């Protein structure tokens, strides 16, 4: 395991924050995490697993046994022609996935290229970008089971899946997830809903657009405006879009005729919380070492220095200020240990 004693996190938590953890392990397999699993029981301390801490808020010294997710394997588990199973290893990272599973003329994936983190991870939070969710393609995995030590298979509907959510967002510290197999296709449709993206791939004229298309057009996309926490410490979009009641979005439009909502299938309406946190006037904000980015509203950022409780509390005083301007609540998506 490469175990390892009063261990700095930074550089395993894309904020940067700079926490120690009692014990700090690799693992490279199921073999590595049922020992882990037992050592954490062996010394008396809890677990908390990581992939690659881009959803993760530290703000304390972690009195634990911390296992970053690292194993591998990549593969086809089956062909049937307009779709595809495939399977992939908690620990592969993410990004590339994608870009294996596009070089093997498989769609499905593309609007979510450049999501940071790992494939263990991604159905926890339910990863989407740009009309897409993990669920929209999710076929299955494969859990550890924390209360006794079994394997579990979770289908689509066992995981509960939804917006930035899911059964294991829900029961915390509950499923180690081992592997995850998605569903693929051949010939189908593009999803481009998003204006910046149908309007990107159309100024490259591409004959016959393909998913490997979409796919370069949101990479140029992300790497362009998004904040890359390797040189300004965040962790994407802080605060997940909030839903509001009819009644109070016929409210609140009235209060604002320049407000971003997107309706949805019951009546409800998606607020953008960019908008919301501009408009109370918090883009760019800073104090000490902590702020909102200049351009992307949602991006909480560490400055240099900051420790995960600045960056909890100011997530905390935005919430505050917005609840108290437009009645909304924020809600973060980070994990906060
Ligand atoms: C610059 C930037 C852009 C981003 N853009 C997007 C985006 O467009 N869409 C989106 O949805 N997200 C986005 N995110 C958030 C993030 O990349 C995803 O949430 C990602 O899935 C987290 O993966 P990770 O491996 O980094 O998880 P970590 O941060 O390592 O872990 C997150 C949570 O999952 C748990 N966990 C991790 N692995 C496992 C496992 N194997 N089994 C059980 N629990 C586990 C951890 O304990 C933790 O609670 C962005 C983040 C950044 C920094
Ligand atoms: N969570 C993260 O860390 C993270 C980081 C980077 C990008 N992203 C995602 O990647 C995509 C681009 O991010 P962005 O920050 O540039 O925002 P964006 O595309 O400028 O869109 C801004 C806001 O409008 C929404 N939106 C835009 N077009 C939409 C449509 N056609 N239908 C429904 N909602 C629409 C987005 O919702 P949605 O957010 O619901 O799409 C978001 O609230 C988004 O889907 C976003 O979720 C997420």
């Amino acid at each position: 395991l490469e175990l390892q004693e009063h261990c700095s996190l930074k550089p395993y938590n894309t904020f940067g924050i700079d926490v120690r953890a009692r014990l700090l392990a690799h693992a490279r397999d199921e073999a590595d995490v049922r020992e882990a699993l037992a050592l954490a029981r062996e010394r008396g301390l809890p677990l908390l697993v990581i992939g690659g801490g881009s959803n993760l808020l530290l703000t304390r010294d972690v009195e634990a046994l911390v296992l970053r997710m690292a194993s591998q394997g990549r593969r086809i588990v089956s062909d049937a022609a307009d779709s595809v199973l495939v399977e992939a290893e908690a620990g592969e990272a993410w990004d590339p996935f994608v870009q294996w599973s596009l070089e093997r003329g498989l769609a499905g994936l593309e609007n979510l290229s450049l999501i940071p983190g790992t494939v263990g991870a991604a159905p926890m939070q339910n990863i989407g970008a740009y009309g897409v969710e993990l669920k929209d393609v999710f076929d299955s995995l494969t859990a550890l089971d924390r209360q006794d030590g079994t394997l579990r298979e979770f289908d689509r509907q066992a995981c509960r899946f939804g917006y930035r959510d899911s059964l294991f967002k829900q029961e915390p510290d509950r499923w180690l997830i081992l592997r995850v197999r998605l569903r693929l296709t051949r010939r189908e449709r593009l999803h481009l809903d998003y204006g910046p993206v149908r309007q990107r791939l159309e100024e490259e004229g591409i004959a016959s657009p393909t998913a490997r298309d979409v796919s370069r057009v949101i990479c140029a996309i992300r790497r362009e405006k998004l904040p890359d926490p390797a040189v300004l410490g965040n962790a994407g979009s802080f605060f997940k879009n909030p839903l509001v009641d009819a009644t109070q979005a016929e409210r609140l439009r009235q209060a604002f005729p320049d407000l971003v909502g997107y309706p949805q299938a019951d009546g409800r309406l998606k607020l953008a919380a960019g908008w919301l946190i501009d408009k109370g006037g918090w883009k760019g904000f800073r104090d000490g070492p902590v702020g909102v980015h200049a351009q992307q509203a949602l991006v909480l950022v560490n400055h240099g220095g900051a420790t995960g409780a600045q960056v909890r509390a100011l997530a905390e005083r935005i919430q505050e200020d917005v609840r108290r301007r437009f009645g909304v609540e924020l809600e973060p998506e980070p994990n906060l240990y």
